[PDB]
């Protein structure tokens, strides 16, 4: 119903973008709510499709995960790289800041002025975060509304035992600001049993390990690409990146955890 692009291959989501060019929108630092940001968009694509909101993390600005917003919006989704209201905002403040963004990019798809307008599925709303950001993506996928969430190298205080959309949590095996000990493997251990989830941690990965725009980006396309795919476009030509191989295997995979099938 959902599905969009080519049937997939490994070539295919490995390579520096999906089938799509994107367009990009600003959004004013003066918005209320969040700190602003880019709308990235496909061209040539009609009807609608699926929304992404992405957060960085603490004292880092919108450019940190910048390349998640190409990389998704390529594939066939709206994502919205976002700044926070400051680079000091705490894990709680980042996640009512994930929430007022999100209702911001829903608004966009009847806004007259919007270049996404009528380009915007808003029953399906994922969310990606980096470090505190993905603390705040934790706490917003505890809700009930977003239907996906990728936390990069999370950092938070508190634990998610009430997390309800299909989570996947990329750790930085050599994490020295969220050490994985401390911070993605408990908040993984944490998650409830009734979520589709999986815990991917990169092999020697420093904390800036899954930002995007490095040396693991098969992986972090392989996974995250497939983990949109999966659980906002309801595709199942993506299980087979998911479930099926022998991820730890893969020598820039120092772990992996999950639930397959889903």
């Amino acid at each position: 119903a959902y599905e969009r692009g080519p049937d997939p291959s490994v070539a295919f989501l490995e390579a520096p973008t999906g089938p799509h060019s994107v367009r990009t929108s600003r959004v004013s630092g003066l918005v209320s709510g969040f700190g602003g940001g880019t709308i990235h968009y496909p061209t040539g694509t009609t009807g609608t499709m699926a929304a992404i909101v992405v957060i960085p993390g603490f004292v880092s600005a919108e450019s940190s995960i910048e390349w998640w917003g190409p990389k998704l919006a390529s594939h066939g989704f709206v994502v919205m790289t976002i700044d926070t209201n400051t680079g000091f905002d705490q894990p709680p403040s980042r996640a009512r800041q994930i929430n007022n963004a999100l209702d911001y990019l829903v608004s966009q798809n009847t806004s007259r002025t919007s270049p996404v307008n009528g380009m915007i599925d808003t029953e399906r709303l994922g969310v990606i975060g980096w470090s505190m950001g993905g603390g705040g993506t934790l706490r917003v996928a505890s809700e009930g509304r977003i239907k996906a969430a990728i936390p990069l190298a999370p950092w938070d205080t508190t634990r998610f035992r009430g997390v309800q959309a299909p989570t996947l949590i990329f750790a930085c095996e050599s994490d020295l600001i969220a050490p994985v000990r401390s911070h993605a493997s408990p908040f993984y251990n944490q998650l409830p049993d009734d979520i589709d989830k999986a815990y991917v941690e990169i092999n020697n990965g420093s904390h800036y390990c899954a930002n995007g725009g490095g040396l693991n980006n098969d992986v972090l396309s392989r996974f995250g690409v497939s983990w949109m795919k999966r659980f906002l476009d309801n595709d199942t030509r993506y299980s087979q990146f998911l479930c099926g191989p022998n991820h730890e295997s893969d020598r820039n995979i120092s772990e992996y955890r999950g639930n397959c099938p889903y």
